[PDB]
């Protein structure tokens, strides 16, 4: 005897507006100058959560997912799937998985947790989109809307790598692990082989109600659009806030550079052109921007990629790492040790 | 202008014999009498890799695996992939992958390399069967039969998590690890599903000319498996192997028993039943026996299983760390720092 509730009915976690359908990013329908492949990718629910509260011993899903191809360099699970957190202790910790089949899925979650009221929050696909999402507790049990488990909105800009290539499973995209380990509201607008700080974009970005900008927006850009993108990038950003800080990330060092000579060079051209337009704004006196080299984000033992370029999540444990003491120094968040 | 070298031409490392068919674990044929599941299992190329040295600035694969299903906690990189290491400094490093795609897949590895001589180590499938594997080089470079990376034969028995579920990719199985991080050959006999320490089984695993056996097989077999078996499993290998260490580990404990009570209780139970057994053999006086209690295997922070069983890579790392010292300790042999 399962009772199911929609999604509908709970909180959504990790949206930057309330705008558009409701598992998407982006209101793509609003934001239609953006490129065609972006707004596909932004139908993907990658970042978002849904926030509840029950009594139920046992948490199922069903779930709807078009029969898109899954991608070779991903779980199902990252791709399609979810994963349950609930916290203990004052800390969300693991629960369980959705295990994705075909177009609809029905999963029990977690079982056997016993009947305490648990807070609950539920990690949707990363590479996806999510058409439909029931949650399922005892007919017994209630089930009822969560509290928002963060603070503010983070906006994260960039790759794959932020969307969430190679994490095993949806909580484990870097934004979603900063947020935890935060309580701060890391913000996923991560765009899968389609970072490349278009004008159209930046303009979407400076219309939300961001509390910082962060661009991890260099792995996919040429070096040529680098040089040609970046200030415009930057501006538009900062006509609608003058001040919000904005912090810009060089790309990681590619593992595909490791015996790749003509890869090596293009990230390292990358990092140069970065380097060189933070030199630009800077000269234009923009103010609050700060810039992250890169420092060994993957470690040193060339391990932390699933195929060279998308971390795994030992790659993501490494660089979030370095990552972390730069942002708590800028943004002033301390983060859990 | 690429010239094929069939696999067969080249070095096969990892395989516990040379009996059966080239890309299988175990000759399935001769060792007839083990459960079927378990046979089909042994057809799965698990830490299987091809030793060869090239002066070739690249190095394609061209490799056929059956149109079997693609576990949807596992990347298809890690089930039906390749992973080539190239030596570097004394040290096996990440070169590049062998992405996947259907039946028949033909790609490049890495190439723009410069023409250095180069020793190279490509690994096989963890999650499926290599039906034939060919590596191409330009046409005017050389492809040679390489050395034996690996001293011994070190082997590992037990569960999915052995054979690598969820490795991100081949090489990053945990035996693949162990074996790069010390020189020693640790075989995959690992057995998803079905390590259960059958008697036929440990029938097999006697008659291979083992320097230790590595029985990390607790995941699969029920408590009451554990008790009925474990001590037939062990005195079969010591028929054969009157002094070959025997190590003994227990299980990791699975992320699912976080909040599901159940498994909790099941996976304490296992470990409880192999310490019983454990007792067993020690008052029976049984040879270099050894036994490794769990220690936090996957860290504490639940974060290191894709579904609750199964580590990623981060997980992995993890249970690394424990296994070196415990290994180093009884077996003599060093890590690399």
């Amino acid at each position: 005897n399962i009772t199911y509730v929609p999604a509908q009915e709970l909180l959504l976690v990790g949206k930057a507006t309330t705008e558009g359908e409701y598992f998407h990013r982006v209101d793509t329908a609003k934001y239609r100058t953006m490129p065609p492949t972006v707004k596909k990718l932004f139908t993907n629910s990658a970042g978002l959560a849904i926030s509840f509260t029950t009594n139920s011993p046992v948490i199922k899903a069903k779930w709807m997912v078009p029969d898109n191809y899954q991608l070779p360099n991903l779980t199902r699970v990252a791709q399609k799937g979810l994963d349950l957190y609930i916290k203990r202790d004052g800390k969300w910790q693991f629960a369980g998985v959705g295990i994705p089949g075909g177009v609809t899925t029905e999963k029990v979650l977690v079982d056997n947790m016993g009947t305490e009221e648990k807070e609950c929050l539920l990690y949707l696909p990363l590479y996806d989109e999510l058409k439909s999402l029931e949650i399922g507790v005892s007919s017994d049990a209630h089930i009822r809307k969560g509290e928002n488990p963060f603070k503010e909105k983070i906006v994260v800009y960039g790759s794959s790598i932020l969307q969430g290539a190679s994490a095993s499973r949806p909580g484990m995209a870097y934004p979603a692990r900063l947020s935890r380990s935060s309580g701060y509201n890391f913000i996923n607008l991560g765009l899968s082989g389609n970072g490349k700080m278009e004008k159209e974009v930046a303009e979407m970005l400076a219309d939300i109600d961001a509390d910082a900008f962060i661009l991890d927006c260099i792995p996919n850009p040429s070096p040529k659009e680098i040089t040609d993108r970046t200030v415009d990038f930057v501006m538009t950003l900062r006509q609608k806030h003058p001040d919000t800080p904005i912090i810009v990330i060089q790309t990681l060092i590619r593992e595909t550079g490791n015996f790749n000579q003509k890869a090596r060079e293009n990230v390292k051209r990358q990092n140069e052109a970065i380097a060189e337009q933070v030199e630009v704004l800077r000269k234009k006196n923009v103010k609050n921007l700060y810039f992250i080299k890169e420092d060994q984000f993957l470690g040193t033992d060339h391990e932390g990629t699933v195929d060279g370029t998308h971390p795994n999540d030992l790659g993501f444990d490494r660089m979030l790492k370095k990552y972390k003491p730069a942002i708590s120094k800028i943004l002033k968040i301390k983060f859990k040790a």
